[PDB]
């Protein structure tokens, strides 16, 4: 009994990363548990409408760049090690 | 019984590491139980509207960079570690 | 029986890290608990309504770098040792 | 040697009935004469640009009349008689 | 030699009746001439660019009558007589 | 030689009857004459920008009449006569 959107239970030892450039509308959780009700002579209505997350939307990314090095977006980077040697690189620019 | 976004629940020796960018509408979290209840004679109406984030949004960048390095953007790292050594490297520039 | 939107429950040795650069409309948490209650001749009605976050919204970055090293954005680093060396670097520029 | 929008000309006696509920964008009047004109080692850009008139527009109009008459929108008439007459209706309401 | 947004030129005995209820971005009104000129070496832009006029507008109108006779919009009406008899009725309401 | 965005030239016995219930972002008149002109070795740059009108607007109007009537919104009449009669009525409301 239980509900998750980025999560973990009953777990041990644990590593995590994550990272987002996210635009969400509605990231709405929900538990809806309904036991032991009665409706003699009711109307019942439930909804969830208009999740809409953008509209019109104009977004523009210009890069411009001579004889360099630049480091754009996302990156999420996780490592254990119980012994030795961990060796890990990631979007590394080597000029000479 | 628990509801989560981004959450952990019962854990032992947890590392987490986290970066958002994001522009988000509706984050609600909702837990409804409903026991144990009756609607004899009623209307009920329950309900989530418009959860829209954005309209008519213009967003522009622009990086113009000669001979050099900048580092743009959302980076997340994580590392844990018995015994050893952690050699990590993100978004790293190097000019000679 | 809890609810979360970015936390943690019944953990040991924990260790978190987070950074934002977010525009959330709206982010709120809501636990909604509804057991015996009776309605005999009655009208409920609930709702949230509206969780919009931005409208006619125009953002410009302009970086211009000669000869350089500019860091921009969100970076979160964690770690964690029980013995041992950890080397991490994150958005680093090394000009000679 | 005349650009018009919505005009005239060299005319004798000129009777004119207009009326608008518009919403334009660019209605811009140009006349552009280029003459006796050199270009060595040149370069020459004209242009127009983005004549956008409306976004995300939301127009409602509810009429909700009982045993009535109501006058909605746009009317032009126009008469000229030299001798005689002119029996003109437009748009009306008789009850009894 | 003339640019006319609305306008009339050499004319005799005008009559004129107009009426608007109107959102106009740009009405702009040029008249560009260019003659005898030189452009040895040189780099020449013109341009006229966003002519935008609403955006995310909301307008509602709501006319609720019961019994009787209202009068809404735009109206122009416009009568010449060299002798005799004009009988122009717009948007009248009799009621008994 | 002239430029106009309402009116009229070399006219004899004019009649103008005009109204507006406008919103206009730019109403500029430009006249712009370039005559016996050089340019040895130069940039020219002319541009008219933005001209928005209005955003994120909201108009209501709401009209709740019962028995009665009531006028709005924008009329204009003009009318002439060498000799006779003219009878002329515009959103005129008779109850008995
Ligand atoms: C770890 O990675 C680095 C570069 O990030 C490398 O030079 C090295 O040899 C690797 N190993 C150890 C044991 O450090
Ligand atoms: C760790 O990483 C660094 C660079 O970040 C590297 O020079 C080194 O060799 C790695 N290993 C150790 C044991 O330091
Ligand atoms: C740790 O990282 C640094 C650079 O940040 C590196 O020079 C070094 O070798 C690494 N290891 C130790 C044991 O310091
Ligand atoms: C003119 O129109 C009216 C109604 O608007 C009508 O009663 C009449 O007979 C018409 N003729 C004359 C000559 O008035
Ligand atoms: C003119 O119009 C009126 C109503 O507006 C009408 O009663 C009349 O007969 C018409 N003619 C003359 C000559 O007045
Ligand atoms: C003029 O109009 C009126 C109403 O506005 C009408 O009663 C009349 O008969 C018309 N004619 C003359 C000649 O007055």
């Amino acid at each position: 009994m239980d509900v998750f959107m980025k999560g973990l239970s009953k777990a041990k030892e644990g590593v995590v990363a994550a990272a987002e450039k996210t635009k969400q509308g509605v990231a709405e959780a929900a538990g809806k548990t309904k036991e032991g009700v009665l409706y003699v002579g009711s109307k019942t209505k439930e909804g969830v409408v208009h999740g809409v997350a953008t509209v019109a939307e104009k977004t523009k990314e210009q890069v411009t760049n001579v004889g360099g090095a630049v480091v754009t977006g996302v990156t999420a980077v996780a490592q254990k090690t119980v012994e030795g040697a961990g060796s890990i690189a990631a979007a590394t620019g080597f000029v000479k």
